[PDB]
């Protein structure tokens, strides 16, 4: 019925809010069920990590999808950690809106590069979102504090104006 996008996080500043707190758990839940190769404890570890933020897709007050990301302003890129939409809401374009919305959010902050390690079943999604295996960014800029998930295919995406 009603759709909303909210960028949330556990920032050590001021976010112990109950509304966003329940959303973070809802995000952990959806990520955990949709991303089996990511242990649930690990997902909880990063989703609540102050350096990470998550773009949440809320529908009728409940989280049905989101994208956890870790921005690296200095190195001019953002790491896309988790992406998922609940099973019952998939194949409706929401995954598309999320990536699109997240792109604009980054063009706004002057970050025009997306780097992620796509999983076997993810490759198709990122491809349809404009990501490509051919990295348009030097390794010296990302290879360092960007987790390289075993069995994953490193992919990138450069944003528009
Ligand atoms: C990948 C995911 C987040 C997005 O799914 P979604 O909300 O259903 O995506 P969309 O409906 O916006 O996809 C639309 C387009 O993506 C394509 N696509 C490719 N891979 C896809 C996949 N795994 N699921 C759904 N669509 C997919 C569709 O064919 C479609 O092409 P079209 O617009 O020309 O018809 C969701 O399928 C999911 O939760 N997957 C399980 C976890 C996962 O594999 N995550 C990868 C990290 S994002």
């Amino acid at each position: 019925k009603v759709i909303e996008f909210h960028v949330v996080g556990n920032s050590l500043n001021q976010k112990p809010n109950k509304k966003i707190l329940m959303w973070l758990v809802g995000l952990q839940n959806v990520f955990s069920h949709q991303l089996p190769r990511m242990p649930k404890e690990y997902i909880t570890r990063l989703v609540f990590d102050p350096k990470h933020k998550t773009l949440a897709l809320i529908k009728d007050g409940r989280v049905i999808g989101g994208i956890c990301f870790r921005m690296f302003p200095s190195q001019g890129f953002t790491e896309i950690v988790f992406c998922a939409v609940t099973s019952n809401e998939q194949v409706k374009g929401y995954g598309t809106h999320l990536m699109n919305h997240l792109k604009e959010y980054h063009i706004k902050h002057d970050i025009l590069n997306f780097l992620t390690y796509a999983d076997e079943y993810a490759i198709g999604y990122f491809k349809k979102q404009g990501f490509s295996k051919e990295i348009k960014i030097p390794k010296t800029k990302y290879v360092g504090y960007i987790k390289d998930y075993e069995g994953a295919t490193l992919m990138g995406c450069e944003l528009n104006p």
